[PDB]
């Protein structure tokens, strides 16, 4: 696999190892696209959100823009005119549960467009943010400068959404663009209480119980549920900028790279 010999860098605890979790782990290192989707894509994925919602805002999840060149995953967004965007997703068929450690090598788009690679419940009350992005200066470079390092509790009826709004949820990098380099994203869920999150093999920020659910919209449980996995691309126009379309059009920035996922768990 790709990552051969990078190590994970959570610590998994004393007299203890990682395993690689085969199943939600993907080096991507293979070709497909809409009429051509493989056992080796098909297995684990599928270019779609966890039901038939199609996304936020200006957002309109749509299959094809879910693809491999043989070496990466591409997470494209595309004109859908009227405003809008065809954006692509893939969640995964399996689930993940604490404790688990998970990380991406990933190059965020030169667009105002959300890039996230994050999990949601079926029933929708739990979602941990790997990381969420937003790459282009048009959106200001406050935000081009900073990847967002969260996570939601939900009640759903009426909807009513929590996350953390500490400073410490938006990771600066001296001034560097995200969008400028392939960076390693990952996040170990450690309980429904704890959350770390590591860029470049490096701990960034730790999460600790009183900020995991404050408002108890999940009455205690913390971030305890088996969960689906979602790499995404969004036009968040509730509160950012609406992508025009010739820069949705323009293929040279409008792809989210994803060089491979890997997901493991801590074992004797
Ligand atoms: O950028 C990546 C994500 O980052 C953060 O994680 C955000 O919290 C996340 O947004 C969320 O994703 C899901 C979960 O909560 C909201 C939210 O935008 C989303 O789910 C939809 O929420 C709307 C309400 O705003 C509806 O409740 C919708 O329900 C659907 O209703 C019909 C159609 O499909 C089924 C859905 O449940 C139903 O039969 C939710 O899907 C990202 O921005
Ligand atoms: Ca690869």
């Amino acid at each position: 696999q790709d990552w051969n010999g990078i190590p994970v860098p959570a610590n998994p605890g004393n007299g203890m190892t990682w395993q690689l979790q085969d199943n939600v782990s993907d080096s991507f290192n293979y070709t497909s696209s809409e009429g051509n989707r493989p056992t080796a894509f098909t297995s684990k994925w599928k270019p779609s959100y966890i039901n038939g919602w199609t996304g936020p805002g200006s957002t309109i999840f749509n299959a094809p823009q879910a693809w491999t060149n043989g070496s990466q995953l591409a997470i494209q967004a595309q004109p859908a005119g009227n405003g809008k965007s065809y954006n692509g997703i893939i969640t995964s068929k399996n689930k993940i549960q604490y404790p688990v450690y998970m990380e991406i090598k990933a190059k965020i788009m030169d667009q105002v467009l959300a890039n996230a690679f994050w999990t949601l419940t079926d029933d929708e009350t739990q979602s941990i943010d790997i990381m969420e992005g937003y790459g282009s200066d048009r959106g200001g470079t406050w935000f081009a400068q900073r990847m967002h390092l969260s996570h939601h509790t939900f009640i759903r009826n009426p909807f009513t959404d929590y996350q953390p709004m500490g400073d410490a949820t938006w990771y600066y990098n001296g001034g560097t663009p995200w969008r400028s380099a392939y960076h390693r994203y990952g996040c170990y869920w450690k309980d429904p209480f704890t959350l770390e999150y590591y860029i470049d093999g490096v701990k960034v920020r730790t999460v600790t119980r009183a900020e995991i659910d404050p408002n108890n919209h999940l009455g205690g449980t913390g971030l305890n549920q088996a969960t689906n996995i979602i790499i995404d691309c969004e036009n968040q126009t509730d509160w950012r900028p609406a992508a025009t379309q010739e820069e949705l059009a323009d293929d040279s920035k409008n792809i989210f790279w994803v060089d491979w996922i890997r997901v493991y768990k801590p074992v004797a």
